[PDB]
């Protein structure tokens, strides 16, 4: 019985730590809205109230109607690492177990969850302005209760609650069970969570680190955006377009859709190479191995049904045998934004490495000059870090570079516009400038030979179905749906699952 | 902290799982290696061999160690080895290259699946065995670490609870490389002094094929990345000899790995004619008043809560040397001189606090396309104050003033190039006569005897000493070499007075 040895324990100064793996604020905030994709939420509503007497001016707040948590799972929370997400396929992007704890302290000093589902109402309190005012070096939350209907309070220790509530009202930025409330009733089904982080991070002269005041119907980075910078990494509003490469989601920044984009759909002309990546072919079956040798860990764990999950994963991975065999890459040029290319990295729809240059786009030239690339990594040839922005597999990762770079060569010497002439293709789609970066023409007939080439898509608001239009509003675009969609087979919301067929192309 | 007994509260805590978590930070092996050598520098060690055992019957082959004779630690202090975020290093001036309390925990984790500490201060001899192996085959989820805690003269134990310590040396006994009792005291003798640290870290990762991660039989005296050696590579990133000898701007100990010191450098003379400008960053001193309103501010708080009595002393200690670092603090130091043996190798080398954080970092005219500052390099200590470290120490967590500073740095090293006037009168013909006389930039230079030597009167010598760890200036044997072979161990310290270009 090893119940006297000593413990590894976290700490107060262990929080902000924990924190500076997040160089990019975005990067914090996809943290929190990945939890809500895997919470099965369809809307995440991230409106900011204003508060005035917290530092910053305002409050970052996160709506969702997902499944919420429960006494068990919201305990759970703040038992860093522990994540029951590790499952088969199951996109749930959460594997490590710390995004929350560290998003929201990247963030703002402080951070308070609401969550109710079933018949219960829990808040988890995890305010550093307790521990930095009363002492205390362990991390310390409160973590009350209330029951949905009565809305009476549901524990135990009795003065464990009084206390709790005590510092909920004392600390955090409602002051009593009646704002408490409300804040609960602000999740209008029977399953939900608003996560809510009050005191902000300032920048050096005083002004918040995220600008609200700008583009109302925007967060963007506070510091005054120089140039450059690829247009997801100055607005969220861009970065959650293409956050997940398969949206089934909508996310209302500051009450308004972000019209979502799925690249590969909106590109010129695409095709989509079957690469086995010839390693991965290795590491197909050694990835069958892999899953050979961790259903068998799993065996020697279960030595019940989670060996039997792995092993139908071990079979679904002799059936990766064909299936993830061949990563997907997704070569198609993007004519109404040309210097907005490189490869899209996505590690099961968690887009990671963002306009990357691989093969001959790292030499200077027009050589692949605007070809776009897109590939969806599984849980099994590569891992993320702990930011989740970098891959923790140097060797790897860059074998994938190179062989996306032959594959970029390729899909260039097989749409064959540089043989027709890469000046007269960039020239007649609008480009007639001298430099690179310059914006397109616009000059009516420019946008339309533009738009012949790319084809619509619009998601729908009741059934969250995409469909290939001819036209387009939403449902800041102005709504649509399904019934309103002209088009004579495509009209019900009932109707099957359309998906664009893919032109492929042969390495070899 | 209790007042009102937060004794029932729930508190946050660790499990096994976390351990790889922490581990993921590390995308670069020498950079988790850089972690245990960071510990060492900051206990004053002035050895942190790094040679490598070989232990068969462990996955890999052969057994990473590191030992060094810095000050050690003790019960209390090795005990808060396990304490996630404690971190006694946050000191006034911080030599100490430490502030998080996660190098140790979060390297030797990206190396192998377990560690053993050994470890010898003063009158104790204290093991901290740390093994996923023990959580994974016994179940334990909390992440449950031995430490027993032997006398260093009777070798005898010395801790309350037998039956814990029984448990502890079974389990050390049981899942550590060495069995027995004597083998232990064999690892403890290894630490001759009376301070040092032999940490430990046995099964290694195992890159697909089957090797291990780290080769170790392709170069002897040095460990290299195992895997092949693409054209276009730093050599820092692929040899840990290379990147130990650039992983300090201020080397005062010796690095001895596979038991055979690195040639260590200092890059800021180690070049063509260098220049040191005195950039006050427009911003620095804004914001150095800045941390010194805060800095003093803060102060008080910690101050203020003691005002109960030593942090206060410590913090008006340190406040008034912030308010001296209302004086200090003004300009960093932008030290550009070109590099005339390797061109290729250039790029801003940045340094936080002595530590290095960026490496080969093209800013400036360099990022655009061109011969333009073609070789020019450059350093700077940046204090913990304008800048600040990342989780993995190598990106800064600022990416505003980041970007800041190396569009300041940019300027600069412009400024620079059109001062040395090199450019001015034939750059072509400054590469052609220093050596450079082929096609690729990346061509290595020239190996004719004149050559040679038209580089070498350029660049001076240095060569540290090898027992006060001086360095020193021969004027105008390689693998030991002492002060009195120039003219003293004695003598006052030698520093290279660098030219001085005024922006503006
Ligand atoms: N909106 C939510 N709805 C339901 N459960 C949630 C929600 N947010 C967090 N959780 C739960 O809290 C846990 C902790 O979240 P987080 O800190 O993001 O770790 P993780 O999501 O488990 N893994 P990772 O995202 O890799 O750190 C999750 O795994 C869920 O079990
Ligand atoms: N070789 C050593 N000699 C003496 N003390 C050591 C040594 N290695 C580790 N320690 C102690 O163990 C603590 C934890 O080490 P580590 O996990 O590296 O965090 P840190 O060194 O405190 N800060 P950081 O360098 O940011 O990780 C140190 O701060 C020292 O107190
Ligand atoms: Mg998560
Ligand atoms: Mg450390
Ligand atoms: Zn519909
Ligand atoms: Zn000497």
């Amino acid at each position: 019985n090893y119940s006297s040895l000593n413990r590894a324990q976290l700490t107060f100064e262990y929080l902000h730590t924990n924190s500076t793996t997040h160089e990019f604020l975005f990067g914090a905030l996809a943290e929190l809205v990945d939890n809500a994709r895997d919470a099965d939420a369809t809307r995440i509503d991230i409106y900011a109230e204003r508060r005035e007497d917290l530092r910053g001016g305002f409050m970052l707040c996160f709506l969702d109607d997902g499944a919420g948590m429960d006494p068990s799972d919201a305990a759970s929370v703040i038992q860093f690492g522990k994540s029951a997400k590790r499952t088969p396929e199951s996109t749930q992007i959460g594997q490590y177990g710390n995004g929350l704890k560290s998003g929201s302290m990247r963030i703002g000093k402080d951070f308070i969850l609401f969550t109710k589902k079933e018949d219960t109402m829990t808040c988890l309190f995890l305010s550093r302005t307790f521990h930095e005012e009363e002492g205390i070096d362990e991390v310390i939350v409160p973590l009350p209760t209330w029951n949905a209907r009565t809305r009476e309070p549901v524990t135990d220790n009795v003065e464990k609650f009084a206390i709790e509530t005590e510092l909920i009202y004392k600390y955090s930025p409602f002051r009593t069970e009646e704002e408490v409330m409300t804040q609960f009733m602000k999740i209008p089904g029977d399953s939900g969570t608003l996560v809510i982080i009050f005191n902000l991070k300032l920048m050096d002269n005083g002004e918040p680190e995220l600008d609200i005041i700008s583009n109302p119907r925007d967060i963007q980075m506070a510091e005054t955006s120089p140039e450059g910078t690829k247009p997801e990494r100055r607005s969220f509003r861009a970065y959650a377009a293409v956050l997940y490469i398969d949206p089934r989601m909508r996310i209302f920044i500051h009450g308004h859709k972000v019209q979502t984009k799925r690249l590969s759909c909106c590109l010129y002309k695409p095709r989509m190479y079957k690469y086995t990546s010839s390693r991965f072919k290795t590491r197909a079956e050694q990835e069958v191995k892999k899953a050979e040798h961790v259903a068998r860990i799993a065996e020697e764990k279960a030595r019940r049904r989670e060996a039997d999950v792995k092993k139908r994963i071990k079979e679904a991975k002799q059936r990766a045998l064909k299936e993830p065999k061949e990563l997907n890459f997704v070569f198609g040029v993007n004519i109404e934004h040309r210097d907005l290319d490189g490869m899209f990295i996505y590690n099961c729809s968690r887009l990671i490495k963002m306009y990357e240059k691989v093969g001959p786009q790292l030499e200077g030239g027009m050589a692949c000059g605007g070809v776009v690339g897109v590939v969806d990594v599984p849980y099994l040839v590569l891992e993320p870090t702990h930011n989740k922005q970098d891959f923790a597999d140097a060797k790897e990762y860059r074998h994938l570079l190179r062989a996306m770079g032959e594959h970029l060569a390729q899909y260039w010497k097989d749409i064959a516009i540089a043989q027709r002439g890469i000046i007269k293709f960039w020239d007649e789609f609008g480009y007639l400038s001298a430099n690179w970066n310059q914006p397109p023409s616009s000059e009516l007939r420019y946008k339309r030979r533009r738009a012949m080439e790319i084809p619509t898509t619009i998601q729908c608001d009741l059934c969250l179905k995409w469909r290939t239009l001819p036209f387009q509003l939403s449902s800041y675009p102005d709504t649509w749906v399904c019934s309103m969609n002209p088009d004579p087979e495509q009209d019900r919301c009932e109707a099957s699952e359309q998906k664009q067929k893919v032109p492929l192309g042969t390495f070899r």
